[PDB]
């Protein structure tokens, strides 16, 4: 799709065997999800944003699937008040900036 | 133009006669940079991040530049670890996002 920016730019994320929504984040090198289940093992992780840091878990090789696009790569589960896709997957489904 | 993520999306903005670099930042509502100077007076706001909350001043009617394209908006000043550009600059230049 081609998405404006009046409004947060959601959309629908397919991971796990669910379906979430989350932001597309241009300013997030990470994706990083609110509490969820997620398969297999993890390793810790500190992340930091306005407000300070934050430790998340993180869940390597994780396939997901944006709008029809699939991707697979690392996704980081803990407090964040916002599901957001960082850029991490946002270039594995071709997702650019124009104007 | 096409921005890619595979980097940050960082673009210069002049804003209060100076350049700065900032990141395009479809995840954040406002703008928020950095301690600089702004003409005018300001306005007191609580914006939330990853971390928690902070306070910032809002500087109202501040024109900006990005790309040669010419905005005006609300500029939030303050304790952010990174300068970012938020939706209510980038729906005034015409970004979009696409994939
Ligand atoms: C009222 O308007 C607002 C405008 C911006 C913000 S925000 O908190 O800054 N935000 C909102 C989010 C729900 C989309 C935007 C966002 O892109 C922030 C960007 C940021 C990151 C760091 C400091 C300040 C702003 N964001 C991204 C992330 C997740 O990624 C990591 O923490 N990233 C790392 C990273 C990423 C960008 C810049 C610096 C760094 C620190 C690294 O370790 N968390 N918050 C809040 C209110
Ligand atoms: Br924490
Ligand atoms: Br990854
Ligand atoms: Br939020
Ligand atoms: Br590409
Ligand atoms: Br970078
Ligand atoms: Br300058
Ligand atoms: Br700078
Ligand atoms: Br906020
Ligand atoms: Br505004
Ligand atoms: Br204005
Ligand atoms: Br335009
Ligand atoms: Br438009």
């Amino acid at each position: 799709p081609q998405i404006t920016l009046w409004k947060r730019p959601l959309v629908t994320i397919k991971i796990g065997g669910q379906l979430k929504e989350a932001l597309i984040d241009t300013g997030a090198d990470d994706t990083v999800l609110e509490e969820m289940n997620l398969p297999g093992r993890w390793k810790p992780k500190i992340i930091g944003g306005i407000g300070g840091l934050i430790k998340v878990r993180q869940y390597d090789q994780i396939p997901i699937e944006i709008c029809g696009h699939k991707a697979i790569g690392t996704v980081l589960i803990g407090p964040t008040p916002a599901n957001i896709i960082g850029r991490n997957l946002l270039t594995q489904i071709g997702c650019t900036l124009n104007f």
